């Protein structure tokens, strides 16, 4: 293990108060992931605390991470008064073996935000507020010269800049990529896996809105909108919600048969116990009418079903089937729900 320092995941083993290249005091680990891990560190040179992703020392762990660095620094050049909602890459570096990326510090993720609700919501208020951020951070990935995919947006993938405010950013783009890239197939974590991915179809940066409607009805429900336990368990869960996709889609997906045969009509439905299609209403899940998820913002300021109504429709707008249509992030912003 790398003359000592690697665990057997391939993990820099973390010594609090080591001193690296006499500049960064690694103080503890903040987490790990897939990748690897965020460490606490000092930064003495710019006088500051940073997280320092540590990438596994594994090739594809790097890879992936080099990518990141790329489409960081690129999304850098665009954003250098750190408007635009991603967090921001102070500068990386190999060290005993590791990929090391440095980031401004920020603070929990959105998952352990719902995981402090019991999993029972934020406020409409609050999901407000994330969404508009979303939005602008989706606005801004889609910028012509960056054209960026997350691909991988989820509530671990959102972090509150501190645990104060309901600023957030967007962290990993590990997994991210530019249109035009189609390599990558089985993208997205599967709870907000679009349909066109699901189907094995041409996709573009409206996968990222699918990920965000599915993200924002999470944030105030507490609960995933669509938990599959796998991906036809996914599209399942999904049509429960939004009915049999649209046959022109259907038509044109390599994967249709995973999930949907075609009846003696002509027409398309499920291979198979689900809610029938189109019968899990959002106007239900959502409690448009009935105090918001499980009745518990009955009464509450900014609960209304005017709100509700309204955070629907942007849901359903962004939980389009057909990604030509789905809403982009500009006309989302100018939704009557950020009014
Ligand atoms: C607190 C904090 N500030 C961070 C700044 C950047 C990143 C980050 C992580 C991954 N990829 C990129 N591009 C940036 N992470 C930051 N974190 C942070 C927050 C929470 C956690 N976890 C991970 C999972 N664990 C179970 C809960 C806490 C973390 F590792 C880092």
């Amino acid at each position: 293990y790398n003359d000592g320092y690697d665990d057997d995941n391939y993990d820099y083993i973390v010594k609090n108060g080591e001193k690296w290249m006499d500049r960064y005091e690694i103080d503890s680990l903040i987490g790990k992931g897939s990748f690897g891990q965020v460490v606490k560190a000092y930064d003495r040179v710019e006088q500051e605390w940073v997280a320092i992703k540590i990438i596994k020392n594994k090739k594809a762990f790097l890879n992936q991470a080099q990518i990141e660095v790329r489409l960081l620094e690129l999304m850098n050049k665009h954003d250098t008064e750190m408007k635009y909602y991603i967090v921001h890459l102070k500068r990386h570096f190999m060290f005993r073996n590791h990929l090391c990326l440095v980031f401004e510090m920020l603070s929990y993720n959105l998952y352990d935000l719902l995981r402090n609700t019991n999993f029972r919501g934020v406020s409409l208020n609050l999901t407000r507020k994330f969404a508009q951020q979303m939005c602008t951070a989706l606005l801004f990935l889609a910028t012509p010269e960056l054209s960026i995919i997350h691909c991988d947006l989820k509530p671990e993938n959102i972090l509150l800049c501190n645990p104060k405010r309901s600023a957030i950013k967007i962290v990993d783009f590990g997994s991210s990529c530019q249109l035009g890239q189609r390599i990558y197939q089985y993208i997205q974590s599967r709870f907000y896996r679009s349909p066109e991915v699901l189907l094995g179809m041409p996709y573009d940066l409206a996968i990222d809105m699918w990920s965000l409607g599915c993200i924002l009805v999470e944030m105030h429900t507490g609960e995933p909108l669509f938990s599959g336990a796998n991906e036809v368990d996914q599209m399942n869960k999904i049509v429960e919600v939004l009915g049999i996709p649209p046959a022109h889609i259907l038509d044109q997906a390599p994967k249709a048969r995973k999930f949907f045969e075609k009846l003696p009509d002509g027409t398309w439905n499920l291979k198979k116990e689900y809610k029938p299609p189109g019968t899990r209403k959002l106007h239900n899940i959502l409690g448009v009418e009935t105090g918001g998820p499980g009745g518990r913002r009955a009464g509450e300021s900014g609960h209304t079903v005017a709100d509700y109504l309204k955070f629907k429709d942007l849901i359903l707008r962004m939980l389009d089937y057909d990604p030509k249509t789905r809403i982009q992030p500009y006309y989302a912003l100018q939704h009557s729900f950020f009014k």
